[PDB]
């Protein structure tokens, strides 16, 4: 069962001697980011492994980071690798490959610029305030908070009221019909027995697809489809996701037709809802740990925001500490952890060969924690992300969002999102940490970059 | 279990109505054939029907038929419909599909140029004699011939001599274990319970590949990859297509590499045999069942070869009725029966859209015995080729080697081949009807256009 495990030998890139069938999935015990780390390790700049059959050679290349996300994106390196039983969910915009990508991402690009997300703005600074309020609920009851659930609620406050509409406090209403569907949409935990199971058997994908089954719940889908059908139906003027879309199809490609317009609104749940709040999270557990940090912090809040002054879109781009805090979290903890891409033709790039077929990954995780382009690379140090120091930043390097026409087209509103969340709350509230917490934090040894456990921290009032 | 049972509905395309998982196989009960004749008088000149959950778009215009074969060929319509658990197999340039068969398809194309053929009538044309020999010892023994396997060692006898250069007498060495291996190389029944499964169940291709089994048998090519390993180090002059192959590695493409190189010669052989076999078989019945057309032949093949000379690349174009007769049998049994491409984009040719994924098909056998093109379309009337007639007759209507940049790449070898052996035969036989021959012949209601009894006739020495 070693059809193509001689490869990487063949072509001279080292590497761990895989197994057969099982290739060196074994070395997942221990997480995704530990095993790209020691890869990195004994191995250095490149080296591969196999998933099962599937060769992935993995890079750590600035300039050939930039040839496989930017240059050869197009003609070379546009797909992810396929992952499961999909469904109807193939017409969404990341899980589509090749020009029915591109013809999905120009159809919703513009839905994403920057002057869309200002005026969605007051639709997210509204749930800042049920975010607010449902803390000083807990914050003078003295209780440890949980923060994936005070947060879990506000991401998805904000995608049921930027994405359809639906204006729920999904903390006290946290068993509304709507809530209950949407809250099935967490992200995928590719070491689970399943997922492992897709890695050793990929040929048992066709078979779950002419059974009906996907890795998206049926009776998901099947109830934002027909609310979407009825949302649709009732509207027949606002700043919703949905609007846009539907003015999009309102017309040199083809409008999105409905079930597309259905499926690209579920996976920007998919990809916003665990993301945003596990990222929130993070940043509170180091907001905590690190107090002289959140206290400047705070500082500078009130210093744009006098007397606990409503955020803007304007005086949220003007605080560069909070857009230091942010991105030196998101390199601690790159919650995607890797960048994939499926060679589609035989290229050499940068004077190495790579053959059709190979997954070229970029491990964000290990190169984030990198000692050879980070000083102290496991230190909470926003000042890394200073406008002095910002400049020797190689962007091939940090890539929270990933990188080219295939990085995260809601980046401008995740960054915004998380930022208005943590103004009004450090606005409110210091956080300091409990006897409860996990200090210093363990990540999961699954396959989901979060931690061992749940962050609890004291929210008190100031 | 009709995902997408509903597509040519949606388009307005007319065709038979198809049943859940089945599609419209259950219409095969009958061929290939008589399924395409009757779907073309029903629906007329475009058609869809469903194997399984793939759909097909048959199409019978001339002007729709140039713009799949020839001019989108490259840009849409490049491949042909994967079959089943190939292997290695996958390398062959028949199977292979986009710039692999682009590359594969110009690293062959000087092997089969006129000038290189001409080289190979000597050899080709020593077999005849061995054709002869063995026939005169069924002549004047009274014994009605059975043509499938005098042919059969025949077209045998050509292949293991032009595609490795060994000289085995296969008729009276039918056990030499070379010709062993490559007698189980014989054409694809698509119709026999396994292939139908294969389009029931297409999601069990990546299983069976996963298993190492191959629609190939692997004895025959396991024997045939290390016969080829021993002929190459033993070459370590002459007109063989193994040798081209090797002078062709030996240097804007890839050199074709030792498996790439094996898989053609597989490929040829499974492309050659049973092909040539079973043209050579529907021509001797036309000639058997018509002694007019059988004497005229004679008497053209004697003028020009006087005193049964032995014929030569050039006195072979040289016979013009000879060629019509070859070419109206091919008109009435196209045994490819179709072809097929892969619609590998959305696009919209001659005012009617075409999906990705749809297969596209051209019913070859239907159009071959259409009225609307063809007088008396089931008579065996060779003045249809005739040099005044045959500019009357459109290239994409009468396709027996395919039409495009993706036709037959043997097609002058094997009218070569084929015409080769009708002359030396005729010059020294005559070919009549027994008691036991099928008149009028009738066809297998298989997945092969073969006759359902085999031919069997009476040879007399002139
Ligand atoms: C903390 C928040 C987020 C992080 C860290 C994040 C990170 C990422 C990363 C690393 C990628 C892959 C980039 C690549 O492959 O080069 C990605 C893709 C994507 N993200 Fe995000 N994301 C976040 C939030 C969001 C949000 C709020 C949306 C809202 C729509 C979103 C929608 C998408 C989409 C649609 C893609 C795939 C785009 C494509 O395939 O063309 N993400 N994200
Ligand atoms: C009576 C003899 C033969 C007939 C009627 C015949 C017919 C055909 C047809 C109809 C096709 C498909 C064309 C298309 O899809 O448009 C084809 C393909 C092919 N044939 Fe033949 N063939 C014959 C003999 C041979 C021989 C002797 C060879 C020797 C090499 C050969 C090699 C091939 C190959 C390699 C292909 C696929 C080419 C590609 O995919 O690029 N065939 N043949
Ligand atoms: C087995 C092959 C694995 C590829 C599956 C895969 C992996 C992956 O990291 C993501 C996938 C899908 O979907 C999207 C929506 C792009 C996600 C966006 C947000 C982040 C953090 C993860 C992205
Ligand atoms: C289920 C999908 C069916 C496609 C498989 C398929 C169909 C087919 O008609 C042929 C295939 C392969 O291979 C080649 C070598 C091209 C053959 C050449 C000679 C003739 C008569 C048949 C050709």
């Amino acid at each position: 069962g070693t059809h193509s495990h001689g490869l990487f030998k063949k072509l001279g890139i080292p590497g761990p001697t895989p197994l057969p069938f099982l290739g060196n999935i074994l070395s997942y015990h221990k997480g995704f980011c530990m095993f790209d780390m020691e890869c990195h390790k004994k191995y250095g700049k490149v080296w591969g492994f196999y998933d099962g059959q599937q060769p992935v050679l993995a890079i750590t290349d600035p300039d050939m980071i930039k040839t496989v996300l930017v240059k050869e994106c197009y003609s070379v390196f546009t797909n992810r690798r396929p992952f499961g039983p999909v469904g109807f969910m193939k017409s969404a915009i990341s899980i589509a490959e090749d020009e029915e990508w591109k013809r999905l991402r120009s159809l919703l690009s513009p839905t994403f610029t920057s002057g869309k997300l200002k005026e969605m703005v007051p639709i997210i600074a509204q749930y800042g305030d049920v975010l607010v309020r449902n803390l000083r609920r807990e914050a003078e009851t003295g209780k440890p908070v949980t923060l994936k659930d005070v947060f879990g609620a506000y991401s998805m406050d904000v995608i049921t009221s930027t994405s359809f509409g639906v204006n729920i406090d999904s903390l006290n209403n946290p068993q509304d019909p709507f809530v209950e569907n949407t809250k099935k949409l967490l992200r995928f935990d590719f070491l689970d027995p399943f997922f492992l199971s897709i890695t050793v058997f990929p040929f048992l994908i066709p078979i779950l697809e002419v059974l009906n089954i996907c890795v998206f719940p049926r009776e998901v889908t099947n109830f934002l489809r027909k609310s979407v059908k009825r949302m649709k139906e009732s509207r027949l003027h606002r700043v919703d996701f949905l609007q846009l879309m539907i003015d999009s199809q309102n017309s040199s490609h083809k409008a999105l037709s409905d079930l597309e317009l259905v499926a690209q609104s579920i996976i920007f749940i998919f990809a916003g809802y665990e993301t945003t709040s596990s990222v929130l999270s993070f940043i509170m557990y180091e907001l905590a740990t690190h107090p002289d940090v959140q206290q400047k912090l705070q500082e500078e809040i009130d210093a744009v925001l006098p007397n606990k002054a409503p955020p803007t879109y304007d005086t949220v781009l003007q605080m560069e500490y909070l857009d230091m805090v942010v991105n030196e979290t998101l390199r601690l903890f790159p919650i995607a952890m890797r960048l994939e891409r499926v060679c589609k033709k035989d290229v050499e790039i940068n004077g190495m060969f790579i053959p059709k077929g190979v997954v070229v990954m970029i491990p964000s995780y290990a190169l984030h924690r990198d000692p050879k382009y980070w000083t102290e690379p496991e230190k909470f140090l926003p000042e890394r992300f200073s406008k002095k120091n910002k400049d020797n930043i190689d962007p091939y390097i940090y890539t929270p969002f990933g990188s080219g026409p295939r990085n995260c087209i809601g980046m401008r509103f995740a960054l915004m999102n998380m930022k208005l969340a943590l103004i009004r709350v450090l606005q409110n509230f210091s956080f300091k940490p409990c006897k409860e917490t996990q200090i210093p934090l363990k990540l999961s040894l699954g396959g989901l970059l979060q931690p061992e456990k749940p962050v609890v921290l004291k929210v008190e009032s100031r």
